[PDB]
């Protein structure tokens, strides 16, 4: 057994997830033995993208703890992306049916929207002019919206979300006509120095879940985030509540998201760290500990995506 949620269209979610991201230096090969960590650690949730390039890494560890009968597919949750370059209606299917061939597996837990902005269809990921001006496209994503939909209904994806989204766009998707399904979650960057808290409360209110990104302060990759930006992990106050626990700054900010609703991502292809990430099920923080993480809000965002800013759905 194991900590999940119910989603609002009556499939669980594992609270705990396994980020899958790492920067171009790390080698891929490393998915591979880092999510079998993952698995044996106890996670049961896998969140993964086309854009990591490595979903060929993440689908033979799946594979490979099934078929060694270490875990059953039922009792993993793996979730893929829908990249800005598939938008467009007729592509959307495509993309996923090309993840799971990538993957071998038959279905993925949840498929998103990665992200609100579209870029010209193609192979390429983020296309580009031969000026090196990034090639946008104009799709209407309550018609995106629609592709998952059928995606859903074909069986493809259990379940279907939203990724970096705002309020605006959440409510295009919530007031579509003819809306067949509500999108079970919103996928963005989440930590104590960016608590999501209106974000969050609208969630709520519309039985979404918000699931928390960046909740460890992010790889802090250049050129996606600013190195001037503070450590999260380098806190005072996570750091003497990690003291006080015996536990770490870490385990802390896990803790924090899953004590206020939110399911939680978190990174680690190291070994002892993986292991040390599920302890979070292990403790509890109290209404006042739970305060003082509040306090460290401060409107600190580590992924701009400013790449992708200009077109009206930038949703920053
Ligand atoms: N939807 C989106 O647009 C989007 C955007 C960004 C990320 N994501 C997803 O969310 C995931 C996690 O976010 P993220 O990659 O930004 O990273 P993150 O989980 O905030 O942090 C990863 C970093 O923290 C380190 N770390 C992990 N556990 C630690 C611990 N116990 N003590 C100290 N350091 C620890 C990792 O190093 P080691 O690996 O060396 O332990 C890595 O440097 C990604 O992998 C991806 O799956 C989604
Ligand atoms: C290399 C590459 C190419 C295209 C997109 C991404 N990453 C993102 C872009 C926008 C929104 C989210 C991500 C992500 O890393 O999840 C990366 C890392
Ligand atoms: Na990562």
């Amino acid at each position: 057994k194991y900590q999940c949620v119910k989603l609002n269209d009556g499939h669980f979610m594992p609270v705990l997830g396994f980020g899958t991201y790492a920067p171009a230096e790390v080698p891929k090969s490393k998915a591979l033995e880092a999510v079998k960590l993952a698995i044996e650690a106890g996670f049961h949730h896998i969140d993964s993208a086309h854009v990591y390039n490595n979903e060929e890494q993440v689908g033979l560890a799946i594979r490979s703890k099934i078929a060694d009968g270490s875990v059953k597919r039922e009792d993993i949750f793996y979730t893929s992306k829908l990249w800005s370059n598939s938008h467009r209606p007729e592509l959307v299917r495509p993309a996923l049916e090309r993840s799971l061939k990538n993957l071998q597996l038959d279905y993925v837990d949840l498929y998103l929207i990665h992200f609100p902005v579209s870029v010209k269809p193609g192979e390429e990921v983020i296309p580009k002019d031969e000026n090196g001006k990034i090639l946008f496209d104009t799709v209407d994503l309550c018609a995106t919206w629609e592709a998952m939909e059928k995606c859903k209904d074909a069986g493809l994806a259990k379940s279907i979300g939203v990724s970096n989204f705002n309020h605006r766009l959440l409510e295009m998707i919530l007031n579509k006509p003819g809306l067949k399904y509500k999108p079970v979650c919103n996928q963005v960057e989440c930590h104590p120095y960016f608590n999501q808290r209106k974000l969050l409360d609208f969630c709520k209110s519309k039985d979404i879940v918000l699931v928390a990104y960046s909740a460890l302060g992010s790889h802090r990759e250049e050129p996606w985030v600013d190195p001037n930006s503070p450590v999260l992990l380098e806190d005072p106050v996570l750091c003497a509540l990690a003291k006080k626990h015996k536990r770490t700054p870490a385990l802390i900010a896990l803790r924090y998201q899953l004590q206020r609703g939110v399911v939680v991502l978190a990174k680690s292809y190291n070994e002892q760290r993986i292991r040390q990430n599920v302890q979070v099920f292990e403790f509890q923080l109290t209404s006042e500990e739970m305060k003082a993480i509040d306090g460290l809000n401060r409107n600190v965002r580590y992924l701009t995506l400013d790449i992708f800013a200009g077109p009206p759905n930038y949703p920053f």
